């Protein structure tokens, strides 16, 4: 019969930082205090091979806090990225080259999640169709996040990548946002919300936060709460300065 298989290791890998006004983590706050938020990628060691979740910020952000000057989000988003935080350099320091990866999973195509996608020209890049179409046609997305000739593996809805690695369709923060539900050998069930909730309070208290469609984001939180009720996972949020204070990071794993 079937026996649940698990991921060997889940690593949390810091991939630079990004400043956002605090009203992006709580839409009720009056703008004027920036927060220096973590940017994450995740590396999964699986029986099938290594899987990278998200790819950090684009090269244009390197030593360029002013990347969004001149744009509709000038002053609202300030990347904090050095040369060391380029995904290929991160990967090389951990022990991989792009072609070693089995899959890339793009949670969504915001610049802090897909800015490194162009480095992976052979690995299949798993992305929701509604996210891909949004980035193709909407000028809010950076071109770096929707390069045309990458090996996209477009999916629709929930999806099993390999045994132990699940994608949960969680639109709202972006049109085709997806979260991850992972079963690891050391820890059991893990929910990576990604940006379906920037912080614990966005999830527990349903505090509104930056996103394309807040009403959808709330329904995706409600779905994730159903999952949580059934699976009781450990939960990690997308851009949570408080939670970062307790998160085990590379070279530790869960
Ligand atoms: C004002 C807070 C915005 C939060 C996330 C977002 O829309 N990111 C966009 C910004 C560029 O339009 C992206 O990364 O594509
Ligand atoms: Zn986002
Ligand atoms: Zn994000």
């Amino acid at each position: 019969g079937r026996i649940s298989m698990t991921v060997k290791k889940l690593y949390f890998i810091p991939a630079g930082r990004c400043m956002l006004d605090h009203s992006s983590v709580n839409s009720a706050l009056t703008p004027g205090k920036l927060l220096n938020l973590p940017v994450w990628c995740y590396l999964l060691e699986t029986e099938e091979g290594p899987i990278l979740v998200d790819t950090g910020m684009p090269e244009s952000a390197v030593n360029n806090e002013g990347l969004f000057n001149g744009t509709f989000v000038e002053g609202q988003i300030l990347p904090k990225m050095t040369e060391e935080d380029r995904i290929v350099n991160i990967l090389k320091r951990v022990g991989y080259e792009p072609d070693d990866l089995l899959y890339i999973i793009s949670s969504h195509l915001h610049f802090d999640h897909a800015g490194g996608n162009g480095a992976f020209t052979n690995t299949p890049i798993i992305v929701q169709r509604t996210e891909y179409e949004a980035a193709l046609h909407r000028e809010e997305y950076m071109k770096e996040c929707i390069l045309p000739h990458l090996n996209y593996k477009i999916i629709e809805g929930d999806y099993e990548v390999v045994p132990g690695v699940q994608l949960l369709y969680t639109p709202g923060h972006s049109p085709g946002h997806q979260s991850l539900f992972i079963e690891t050998e050391q820890s059991g069930s893990v929910l990576l919300t990604i940006d379906a909730s920037y912080t614990k309070e966005n999830f527990e208290d349903e505090v509104p936060f930056a996103g394309f469609d807040p009403e959808l984001a709330l329904s995706s939180i409600k779905r994730l709460k159903e999952v949580v009720k059934k699976e009781k996972p450990i939960i990690f949020f997308g851009h949570d300065i408080e939670q970062e204070k307790s998160c085990r990071v590379f070279p530790e794993y869960i």
